[PDB]
RNA sequence: GCGUACAGGGAACACGCAACCCCGAAGGAUCGGGGAAGGGACGUCGCCAGGGAGGCGAUUCCAUCAGGAUGAUGACGAGGGACUGAAGAGUGGGCGGGGUAAUACCCCGCCCCUUUUU
């Protein structure tokens, strides 16, 4: 918890296979990436983080 | 796979129960915060890989 | 009276606190910004104001 | 917030009275020239606030 | 067959005079133009092979 | 007799039997030339037509 | 990612464009609509030779060291209430001195332009 420093290409083999990664930041947006098994579900998507609230 | 977009000071449950969280950005470094349980872990790369294959 | 040449995303307070900052900078125009408590006032071009004031 | 967009020169008040002014900028550099009495304080966030804030 | 890698505009001639070239690209859509003489039965991809199957 | 649209490789047979069909787009250049019969004489892109113009 | 000379009070991002995703009930021709979002996208830009098929080149505090905690530090006289500063280069412009038979050019003390120093 609250790794700072970790550099715009860096950071391979984190959490347990599932390598989140940055990958360009461009001012106060920063692109970040999951690269997780196909078994394991990501949602971001708001709408879908609501649904994932209610059902 | 690329997430399109997490700004400052949002982020609240994305993937499974790990909330990978962006805490701002002082230049072109970040700040990530993740709050994965506690037997789980998260060390950085491969460096500590090899540290452990190599002990 | 000329406290500080300021950077680029320097400060984060000047002066008292009324949080002045900067922030965003193309060439010789520079977006001067303030945070402060809304009760009190900013304007641009306060000619009419000054005006106003005197009716 | 992000309320005016001042080139170099281009205004000498700035709000209410309390004289925050901009008075030359050097580039990337902006110099803060203020007119504040002696009864009120003008600081920065710097080293000497640290000192501000130890002491 | 896989005769690959034109750039934008940069092939003329495929096989005999049919004079098939590539525009553009935006996204995926890539926009593929044909220039041919019409007395040949060109047309769009399999929905016109099967309105001719049925036909 | 320019369709502006083309998705990448959902055709086998476009037209008669000369079956353009994409397979792979990065930058701006674009794979192209598949399953053409072997009979006619093929080549690019457009340097090799000169060599047998200057046959 | 690129332009704005524009513009008014409380929106850490105002207008084009590009860029991306989807539909066509779509054609003999660079045809329309929608949005700031959605889905598995190991992201951006750039070049080379060929045939029943695929390969190559460059990337941002690149400032370090450390954790499982809304961390430490490395960066300007080194801090300033006089409308404050100090140091270093360069493009130029004027003055005076030197590189001295002499002319032109190039360095040095002084003032303005650009740029560097949390």
């Amino acid at each position: 918890m609250l790794i700072l420093t970790r550099r715009v290409g860096e950071t391979l083999m984190v959490g347990d296979d599932v390598t989140v990664t940055v990958l360009g930041v461009k001012g106060n947006q920063v692109r970040i990436g999951v690269n997780a098994p196909k078994e394991v579900a990501v949602h971001r998507e708001e709408i879908y983080q609501r649904i994932q609230k209610e059902k």
